[PDB]
């Protein structure tokens, strides 16, 4: 059913979304050790998940003072949105992860490479991604789709992992906060693009859906590292990713608050995962 636009608008998901869903999807917690220590994470399966198939993952990071089990905690419960978007066609099945920076070592900061040795290997390993397998060489070949995003302090997480992690992930939804390397919104734009030139990547092979409230704290950096961003040529405006790789959701009125964000994932979400997609699907 879904259809890419060019210029989509914040719509919060219905409120019978926030309840229980009958096609729920099985939430695990798991622990794992790594660079930083014994941990958790949260991993949701979709409704009929089948491990012989292959799902496109996407890993999303809370923000400070949280933890993994916040957004699907009750304060949050974006398993209910999930649950009712992938039964109501809205949103294609996936596999949700939320992990931690909290822990041994962890930052928000340095959240990527903990992410990149320990976590994508731990999950993917035992749940079924387009990753044949978890060498790099595996996930590399499999980061058309991988995405990560995350929250204010899990904003930050997220520009850190695009910036270090471009091989491994080709989406990213970086929610109500901005990239905090540079002295300029210029510094920053230009970090990203030396990443992307590094990388060797072309235009189509990644993506960033940024998105916060116009009452959220957030915007007043935000909005000069986008709007340095869109004048690189590494950039193409638009939310139709069939013709262009960035976008940048203003919800009118909402302030910076899960009751909120959750919502921007709803609307950003189903934007994923179709370039290079193995399904043939029109969008
Ligand atoms: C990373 O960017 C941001 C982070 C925060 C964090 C707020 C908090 O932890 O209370 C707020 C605004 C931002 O633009």
């Amino acid at each position: 059913s879904f259809k890419y636009e060019s210029a989509v608008q914040y719509r919060p998901a219905p409120d019978s979304y926030l309840n229980p869903c009958p096609q729920a999807g099985r939430i695990v917690k798991e622990t794992y050790t790594g660079i930083n220590g014994t941990k958790s994470l949260n991993v949701y399966l979709p409704y009929g998940y089948d491990p012989n198939k292959k799902y496109n993952i996407f890993y999303l990071m809370h923000g400070g003072g949280e933890n993994e089990n916040t957004i699907f905690s009750n304060d949050v419960k974006l398993q209910n949105i999930l649950d009712h978007a992938i039964m109501n066609g809205e949103l294609e099945p996936l596999i949700v992860v939320t992990p931690t920076f909290n822990g041994g070592n962890c930052t928000a900061q340095n959240f990527y490479q903990e992410f990149r040795q320990n976590v994508i290997p731990f999950v993917e390993s035992k749940y079924s991604t387009y990753a044949e397998s978890t060498t790099p060489q595996g996930i590399a070949a499999s980061r058309m789709h991988r995405g990560f995003g995350g929250f204010a302090m899990g904003g930050l997480t997220t520009w850190y992992v695009m910036v270090n992690c471009l091989d491994y992930v080709a989406y990213f939804m970086p929610l109500s906060g901005d990239y905090w390397y540079g002295n300029s919104p210029q510094d920053k734009a230009n970090s990203i693009a030396e990443a992307i030139n590094r990388s060797g990547l072309s235009k189509r092979e990644y993506f960033v859906f940024a998105a916060t409230g116009s009452e959220d704290i957030a915007y007043a950096n935000m909005n000069p590292q986008i709007e340095a961003m869109k004048a690189l040529p590494h950039f193409d405006y638009t939310s139709d990713f069939s013709k262009g790789n960035f976008y940048f959701l203003v919800a009118p009125g909402a302030t910076h608050w899960w009751g909120y964000v959750r919502h921007y994932i709803y609307d950003a979400l189903p934007y994923f995962f179709h370039e290079l997609e193995h399904h043939h699907h029109h969008h």
